[PDB]
């Protein structure tokens, strides 16, 4: 689909058996979930955003189906304040911005 | 012009006579630059991200060049750790997001 940008562009995605809203975030290099039981082993590891720094929990390899379109990749999970797609799985789902 | 996401979506804008370069970030509701020199009043704000808030200076009106489309809003200014060109000016471009 297109989507337009005059609100936040969520999308319905489903991990881990369960089903969530997340951000389609172009300015998001990796994907960041806030806290989730996720089956996998994991690493800790680091992230940097505006505010700041937030620790979280790593996990590869981890399918997601982002509306309707599956991608494995790296979850990290942890205490950010929205569910974020970034472009490590948006590539998989093939998606570009356009103006 | 479509861009993919295999790298992050930076393009040049020139902004108070300024010419720096943004990520087109449609994760971000608002638009948020680096401290910069910009002409006029202002208004104190805070916006929050992944890592916690930072306080910002709130420009309204304010003509920037993304990618030689030009837009007029706010424009917030502040420790960002990177230029974010947001939703409220993404729209003006005719910016979209496809897959
Ligand atoms: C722009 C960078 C700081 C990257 N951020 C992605 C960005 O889209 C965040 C994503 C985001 C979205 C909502 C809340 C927190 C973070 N948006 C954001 O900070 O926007 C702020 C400016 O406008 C406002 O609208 C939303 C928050 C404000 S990030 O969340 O910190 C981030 C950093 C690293 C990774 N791997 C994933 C995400």
């Amino acid at each position: 689909p297109q989507i337009t940008l005059w609100q936040r562009p969520l999308v319905t995605i489903k991990i881990g058996g369960q089903l969530k809203e997340a951000l389609l975030d172009t300015g998001a290099d990796d994907t960041v979930l806030e806290e989730m039981s996720l089956p996998g082993r994991w690493k800790p590891k680091m992230i940097g955003g505006i505010g700041g720094f937030i620790k979280v929990r790593q996990y590869d390899q981890i399918l997601i189906e982002i509306c309707g379109h599956k991608a494995i990749g790296t979850v990290l999970v942890g205490p950010t304040p929205v569910n974020i797609i970034g472009r490590n799985l948006l590539t998989q789902i093939g998606c570009t911005l356009n103006f």
